[PDB]
């Protein structure tokens, strides 16, 4: 009753038929049936190929002549290791059927198309370790998660090959549209948050774990969210992976869920070691301050999820998507640039999309190296807003920007270079600027 997106049938274009396991052996049947467990296969851990009909793994003898067999996935006493690049050639050699490339049935994609992927456990006693697939529990083999032995229905898996022996397990990640049972829900935003305190995972592993849940590593986009996160941290002493990273080498600091980085909680001396230490953490010790750390260390992590044109203008301004834009060539401070924009019925430009950024960069800015745009923290330090009051829906920062937020109390934002990435600057730098205003529909 649980779906099997990674299960496939194995089709020999030479023998015109599917690989089937019954009796003790494996043969080709010209009759291909996608519903017959005996014909259904999946890659599992340690290069093993699992058959649903037998609940066993394909094998051949160690270096005594060849053949092919179905064996309990425990067995050291046969070679169960298969590599998807060579699997077809091996089936031809060991099958013995005298007459051809092997592919996945019906899509004809090659046998590497559905690799085994590790699935990180949630809670349990295993600190986040992936499911061991397959695993024995109470003398049955499981090729995936199961609700058996558990009456609340939740899917779980063993993190050891033998559960009766080691009793190590964890819950399996769910892709869900609600927050039930694994999440705290903020009543105000309907955002859901998961604090895996008992888990030790690298940033990439923790990223993958949140993705397996239909979620992402925590982003903190506003002061209320920081505050609500600190409230959930109360009573704990911990350092947890969050979504903040500079890993993209062309850009600056960013959230992996691509929220704007408009709000900054960095600790006083952070970020440091710009070379390595590419991934962010939240610390209870600073009550929610952020650090950048080496991405390969194993830490607890936090996951987050949400269950959620023609125009014209006055001369010297140019249309884009119902708005109008123009360059102010005169070099001025950010404050005086805004005043100049307001004298022409507009504000310093706000940028809500990459398309809008590209029009601005290529059509308006053109050869001008650096110029003021509307983003700034003047109202409340560390919290960036557009001067025109529209929402900040995305950021594009140059590498290691923004760096000016602690040393300049008044921190403003430019556009620099041909790609249209942003810098932050003390607001008193004298630069050209760009104005935006609402256009007139024709
Ligand atoms: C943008 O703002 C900056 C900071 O407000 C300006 O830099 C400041 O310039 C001041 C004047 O040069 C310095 O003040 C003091 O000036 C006397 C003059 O005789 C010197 O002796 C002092 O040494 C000097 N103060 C110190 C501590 O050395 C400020 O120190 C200096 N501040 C900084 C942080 O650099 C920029 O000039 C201003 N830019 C524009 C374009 O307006
Ligand atoms: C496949 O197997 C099922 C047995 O559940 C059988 O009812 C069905 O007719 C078979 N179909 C084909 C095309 O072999
Ligand atoms: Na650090
Ligand atoms: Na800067």
């Amino acid at each position: 009753a649980l779906p099997e997106p990674n299960i496939f049938l194995i089709f020999s274009h030479g023998l015109q038929g599917c690989l089937e396991a019954q009796g003790g052996q494996v043969r080709v049947t010209p009759a291909c049936n996608t519903s017959l467990p005996a014909q259904r296969w999946k890659w599992v851990s340690r290069n093993r190929l699992f058959n649903l009909g037998t609940m066993q793994c394909l094998g051949t003898g160690w270096p005594t002549t060849a053949s092919l067999g179905m064996y309990e996935c425990d067995r050291e006493a046969l070679n169960l290791r298969w590599h998807c690049r060579t699997l077809g050639d091996q089936l031809s050699l060991l099958l013995g059927a005298r007459t051809g490339q092997w592919r996945i049935y019906g899509s004809e994609e090659d046998l590497c198309a559905l690799p085994y992927h590790e699935v990180y456990t949630i809670q349990g006693n295993s600190h986040g370790k992936p499911c061991t697939i397959p695993f024995k529990y109470d003398n049955q083999w499981f090729h995936g998660c199961t609700s058996t032995g558990r009456e609340d229905g939740h899917l779980w898996c063993a993190t050891t090959q033998d559960y009766g022996k080691d009793e190590r397990w964890g819950f399996c990640p769910i892709k869900s549209n609600d927050c039930e049972t694994f999440w705290d829900k903020d009543q105000l935003t309907d955002s859901c948050y998961q604090f895996n305190f008992q888990s030790t995972l690298s940033w990439r592993e923790a990223w993958a774990s949140c993705e397996q849940q239909g979620a992402d590593l925590l982003s903190i986009t506003e002061i209320h969210e920081q505050t609500y996160i600190n409230g959930l941290l109360t009573g704990y002493s911990s350092t947890l992976w969050i979504g903040l990273n500079d890993l993209d080498t062309s850009g600056g600091w960013q959230w992996s869920d691509n929220s704007p980085l408009k709000y900054l909680n960095w600790e006083s001396d952070q970020p440091d070691n710009p070379s390595e230490e590419n991934c962010g953490v939240i610390r209870t010790e600073s009550s929610g301050g952020w650090q950048n750390r080496d991405c390969s260390i194993a830490l607890p992590y936090v996951c987050k999820k949400k269950p959620n044109v023609k125009v014209e203008c006055e001369p010297s301004w140019q249309p884009f998507q119902g708005h109008c834009y123009r360059l102010q060539a005169e070099k001025r401070s950010w404050q005086e640039s805004k005043k100049a924009c307001l004298r022409g019925g507009g504000d310093l430009v706000s940028i809500h999309s990459m398309a809008e950024l590209e029009f601005i960069t290529k059509q308006i800015k053109q050869e001008v190296e650096e110029l003021w745009i509307g983003l700034n923290d003047l109202k409340l330090q560390m919290n960036f807003e557009w001067s025109d009051g529209s929402l900040v829906s995305f950021t594009h920062w140059h590498p290691f920007e923004p760096n000016n937020f602690r040393d300049s109390l008044e921190d403003c934002v430019t556009i620099w270079g041909p790609e249209g990435r942003w810098n932050d600057s003390p607001c008193n730098q004298s630069l050209p600027s760009i104005c935006k205003k609402a256009g007139q529909l024709t």
